[PDB]
């Protein structure tokens, strides 16, 4: 509709301002922490999305994840570039995320790649699409033949990896989040497993994954709520299995 | 060139057979294990490559993934889809590869993504390239500021992350060898790991790679060629520092 | 819904098949008569389509198979490739259409151009789209501030081309008229002229212009359907000024 | 080489920004002044291009289309936006070219088309390409099998139609001199026919259709060169029936 039509022409448009400076990005300096980094592009970005918000929606929040910082009962969730590290790389897989809040639930998120032309988006309620096609999660019913997939996690993926790889196909590291989890909702891989990670960060991917069919919860099992820290996305039939498996990592890490 | 061009356009052709099929497969077979796949596709899609060779080389050597194992003076190494299970499950890494072997050693070699649409190639004294501009690897000379990449093996990978992790920036896992490789020699990763592996996984990755400035040696440091078990391709400044970890890795294992 | 999302996949799917001879005509063919090829892949891909609509809606008509009815009826039309000397020649202007007419009403139209990775279309009610973005006619009022096109008809289009001349800004000629009249919808070009051409070549043109807010009526100037004589796709602003030209236009001619 | 994979290189970076405005330049901001929103667009891409080549090759003279006319023996030809109506109006026939001139003749030439991602180009004495293929003017060599183009010229576009109308296969008008020209060298269109163009902004087109094997002369049929008005691009196979049904053409004019 009228919210998420915005949101696809507008994270496409700058999709390409990212386009231009894709692998070739002169200043890089380590964000709030020390795995990560940001870049000039990342503000860049982000300022333009900003702009065009605040133009349509005056009366209306915004929250990034460096920079803006408020909350209403209309709140815009936008992540300039998830994936930061691949676009500094000129690794294809990287996106731009922006989701929409209203009265504290989600009402639509979308989730843009610019190197791979994919937009994948979902408003409550509408089912999720992909370019224009509806996506659905997986009926991949048991571990042998599921693709899952993770973050890169120190002392949590070498031992999640370690204890998956031997009861599924393969376990993949994309590394852009918000992608991955649009990706289990269209069907591409079967979980997705994040931890300590930001909750806001993945607003997006969650309707939709949810929309596509999917399952969200925290590695409790427990539904995914703005209270969560690490998540998990899957196509619902194997959920169990992965959470179980789940917290065997996070006991054998202490 | 003559044999370059026939070879890019052939692949890029064939990429859209691919296309049409690319996560929608019916059905997959097991050819050793439920991890170790094939689809008829590959069959396909090899016949379509395997008869064009014959019709402008018919005097030549044909060597493909399976079907055909020629040998001789001159030789095409074949890979019909490089990372099947990602072709499979819908997942755009995966790859067409060709190689043309001159008395053992590769001279020309290219690399096809087609959901992706990135053609990297190179041929013998030329250098390198990515559909038509020129490729490098990558000036990072330090492992903390790298984003290395591996195949998913069970039990070497996992120990992989373990060690690798602390000592890097990220580690990548999406699919493709080839086109990992073939992404060393672009840049877009600074060292890619192998585990086990034949030599249509990796030919036209090591012209790329070594026309591109980079290094490729066993898991000893021995210069190798068309094949040798294990294989480590990098910018050639850090691959010391790998070759390092790779070893404990594998001796932690035995 | 059900059908929209069938025949956006369906056609996304065997527009990679026409991907694989796109322009891949060998002269030996152009020089013979390349009319043979080109009903070979014609002939195939519309196989496919038939094949996929028996499947799924088995007591439907499918051009024809059962009848022509200009009322009472549930048509599929088919189009495989729409700009074929411009499929042949190598141009990125062509495209594959499906449409569900009934009654003569066309309830749904997708038009996908395979090379240009364009895929447009609507349904009857839910308004006109782009890749999943929507689209609508311009607001160019003026027909000298508009871009129009045509089709390189022998009499019509030198003469059309004459007057449009000094009271239009520029003229178009694609070579593909389904595109051409989507493009209309999309609001690329402001209106779209059509001269002895097949009906069902631009039914889903049809819909797509009108759901995104314009008009198509015959050269009479009666709203047009899937049966019509003749074609004007408009913004539905300069709708009768175009009319008046094309009517000046047939005067002369016969 | 240097010269050559640097311009390729700066085409495809601003191609994303001109991507960033392509078909937005909507009503809101139609009726504030959109000719100089499109005028913004290209300095602001002729700058990027311009800043590089300062850069890389500090000493050379720029003659950038809406610049200066500098005179010496390195030149480099710019062109932002060739298809501005294209451009503004969203078709994705629109190109940027950039032609280096060395002791006066044209050593090297790069066509991009942002929207279509396609990168024409020919360096003198290696041939041309198109995204890292080799391209090479038509075998078609009568009129009746040629698919001729031209540009909408008042005056002169109606009557070409429809004297070349009678004669030849089929006349497109897309909209762009340069990505037209070069589809000549790709041997997408069997001619071209330009009307009083300056010869700057067709340069890069010149030496891809030269190294594609084509020819191209002025309306006359000598070597197109400095002192020419008016063009024809071709295969060489029907040159001399297009000059003469030009010539026709002009006749009728005056």
């Amino acid at each position: 509709m009228d919210r998420l039509d915005f949101s696809i022409k507008l994270l496409r448009k700058v999709g390409h301002l990212l386009m231009i400076h894709w692998g070739r990005v002169d200043n890089v300096e380590k964000k709030t922490g020390f795995k990560d980094i940001v870049t000039e592009i990342d503000r860049e970005a982000q300022r333009m999305i900003v702009d065009e918000i605040r133009k349509f929606f005056p009366d209306e929040n915004i929250m990034a994840e460096e920079g803006i910082f408020e909350k209403g009962d209309r709140l815009w969730i936008i992540d300039p570039i998830d994936g930061t590290i691949n676009f500094v790389h000129g690794l294809p897989n990287f996106s731009i995320s922006l989701a929409y809040v209203e009265n504290g639930e989600v009402k639509l998120g979308v989730v843009h790649a610019p190197a791979l032309n994919e937009t994948l988006y979902a408003e409550e309620g509408s089912g999720a699409f992909f370019n224009g096609e509806r996506i659905r999660v997986s009926e991949n019913a048991s571990l042998e033949e599921c693709v899952g997939s993770t973050g890169s996690y120190v002392d949590f993926t070498g031992k999640f990896i370690e204890r998956m790889e031997k009861r599924t196909r393969r376990i993949r590291i994309l590394g852009s989040a918000a992608l991955n989890a649009a990706y289990v909702g269209a069907g591409r891989v079967d979980f997705f497993v994040t931890w300590r990670i930001n909750p806001w960060d993945i607003a997006a991917g969650l309707i939709i994954v949810k929309e596509a069919g999917g399952m969200v919860t925290d590695f409790s099992g427990k539904e995914a709520n703005a209270f969560s820290k690490n998540f998990i996305f899957s196509n619902g039939l194997i959920h169990d299995e992965v959470v179980k498996v789940v917290n065997e990592v996070v006991e054998e890490i202490g």
